[PDB]
């Protein structure tokens, strides 16, 4: 059998620092291969870093084969990482390459650098490759000037790389741009990608997926959106836009995710695309305040959405993967909470059946 519930992936060491891991992020390489990685919360020095693990059976067991270490700043890799496996060539980093990105950041806390790291074997060994985007105090405050939250992307001859910026500080608490390259060395201006006019508005958390009406959907946490709960003020609803050029999201509507029985998802959102379930396959979401996943059969339409339980516990941006040979099996892997998380978060993963979670 496939799936499985709630697999320990890594548990701290108990001195390591609150929230002690965060962030958890899987990827699929060609071969079946699983890779994993999180946000490492170890004493420093040395310097922090993105763990990587490797399973051959499809989740069920795991082993550390590597680290993904800050090799120019002496700084550390500390928040956001995210893995991705490039489909083509882009220079001299072939198809099939694994990238690593995320954010350099100084233990005080003072600067925040986007940063590509690259393996070459699988994700045995790891090369710097390019920095991105510098940014300033890693705190979300209005007005510092942060960049947070890496999401790669392929689109026809471009790599994409989609993240939120705190940077236009005069005019929005935050925002989503993106840059682009064609070699991983070069990277375009800043586009955006999704701003809205109210300065503490903060949209966050970019991800994306290919929808196969040759659509994209864009999934993000709308900070500052509409209609806060009773008793809150401010809260970070889960919307989405869709665009055949995943470049021009800026221009195109929003949505709210709103499932049938009124669920109302928020927080630190996870979108992928299965071809399971028929001809539009399905969009699969999960959101960091609640345990269930939130599916869409119909290309994004906004009354389409339905809400299933899962065996996953909630956790901050819990991550989300479908398998290749398989598209019945989605994993759903998490590193528990924002801090303080009190010693108990670990690194975790569920593996379930669409066919049997949709019922
Ligand atoms: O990854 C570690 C966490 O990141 C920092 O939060 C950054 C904000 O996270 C978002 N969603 O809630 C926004 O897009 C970013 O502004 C936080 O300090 C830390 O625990
Ligand atoms: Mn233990
Ligand atoms: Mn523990
Ligand atoms: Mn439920
Ligand atoms: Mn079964």
């Amino acid at each position: 059998g496939k799936t499985f519930s709630n697999v320990e992936i890594f548990d701290p060491p108990t001195n390591y620092r609150d929230p002690q891991v965060l962030y958890a992020r899987p990827l699929e390489l060609s071969d079946g291969t699983l890779l994993g990685t999180w946000e490492n919360y170890s004493p420093e020095p040395p310097n922090v870093w993105f763990p990587i693990v490797k399973s051959k059976d499809g989740g069920k067991t795991w082993k550390e084969i590597s680290k993904v270490k800050d090799t120019q700043n002496n700084w550390g890799l500390r928040y956001q990482p995210q893995l991705y496996e490039l489909p083509r060539a882009f220079g001299k980093y072939p198809k099939g390459t694994v990238l690593c990105s995320g954010s350099s950041i100084p233990s005080d806390l003072s600067e925040t650098l986007i940063e590509v790291y690259a393996s070459r074997d699988k994700g045995y060994t790891w090369e710097f490759v390019s920095h991105v985007a510098l940014g300033g105090e890693a705190l979300p405050n209005p007005g510092l000037t942060p960049v947070w939250e890496p999401f790669l992307m392929t689109y026809k001859e471009k790599l994409i790389l989609y993240y939120s910026d705190q940077r236009d500080n005069a005019t929005h608490s935050q925002k989503l741009v993106h840059q682009t390259t064609t070699d991983l060395k070069k990277w375009s201006k800043v586009v955006d990608d999704t701003k809205y006019a109210n300065y503490y508005a903060r949209p966050g958390m970019p991800t994306v997926a290919k929808l196969p009406n040759n659509e994209y959907i864009y999934v993000y946490e709308y900070g500052g959106g509409p209609n806060p709960p009773a008793g809150s003020d401010y809260w970070f609803p889960v919307y989405y836009r869709l665009s055949k050029d995943p470049q021009k999201f800026l221009n195109k509507a929003h949505h709210q995710i709103v499932s049938n029985d009124g669920t109302t998802p928020a927080g630190s959102p996870y979108v992928v695309w299965t071809p399971y379930g028929g001809k539009n396959g399905t969009i699969v979401v999960s959101c960091g305040t609640r345990s269930e996943i939130f599916t869409n059969q119909a290309l994004g339409d906004a009354s389409a959405w339905k809400k299933w339980d899962v065996p996953q516990p909630t956790a901050y941006t819990r991550s989300l993967l479908t398998f290749q040979k398989d598209p019945d099996l989605l994993m759903i892997m998490g590193a528990g909470i924002l801090p303080p998380a009190g010693g108990k978060n670990t690194v975790s993963a569920s593996v379930v059946r669409l066919s049997e979670v949709m019922k």
